[PDB]
């Protein structure tokens, strides 16, 4: 099944950002399998709307990945 | 498209009901305010079954009932 | 213990409307105990930082549970 | 009080992150208020000897938050 704005909002606001995790991670590890536990948990901290964007835009969430690889990276 | 009905909801389980109602609600809900659309339809899915399919087919009731969670989910 | 905006902000993004809702459910459940399980529910639509505030607030909690009562009223025919 | 490397290290793991959480969380309301919340839950995943130079270095933890509010951006 494909996650809609309809099925996210039609779950409870205590199980909205779990659910979006368990699709966001198979497709984070697609991309950074090391990273990929907590590049999600990061990823989690974007908006609901946003989060479905990109679970049906792999270049958004391509970037957004790369970002928080940087958002690690620790300084020189 | 079918009209759905009390007694056709309650035969399914009570997320499945939500998750019906909420396919329907969402798309309209979206056309009046696409950046709150999923907070107020996880909102608005709380209300009594009979009073979302009333809703659902009174596009005046709808919007009223729309205004009235826009203003809970307004901060101070 | 009184939930803190870093408090919140250290747990996984999972687990923080659940940590909200435990907080806001015996609150409401006293100036509202019959459909206080609907109303928490509606109110964790809420942004975070606003639903911290009313978990200090009595005023905006009281005034958000009545909006939230208001919403759930049945239309007059 | 300071926030030592020692200090921090005595403590279990988890308690590690929520007392640089705590540090962190006003500096950041400070410069993105809205944003704080999200901003933080972010950093904290960074590892905590790059957590405990940015609460030391304002310039670092500046272009940290910065790179945190990029990731926020909606595409829209
Ligand atoms: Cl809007
Ligand atoms: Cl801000």
């Amino acid at each position: 099944e494909t996650l809609t704005a309809s099925r996210l909002a039609s779950a409870p606001p205590q199980k909205q950002k779990q659910m979006l995790g368990e699709r966001l991670f198979p497709l984070i590890q697609a991309m950074h399998p090391t990273l990929a536990g907590k590049i999600t948990g990061m990823l989690l901290e974007i908006d609901n709307s946003e989060l479905l964007y990109m679970l049906e835009s792999p270049e958004s969430l391509r970037s957004k990945v790369d970002e928080a690889v940087a958002v690690l990276q620790a300084h020189q």
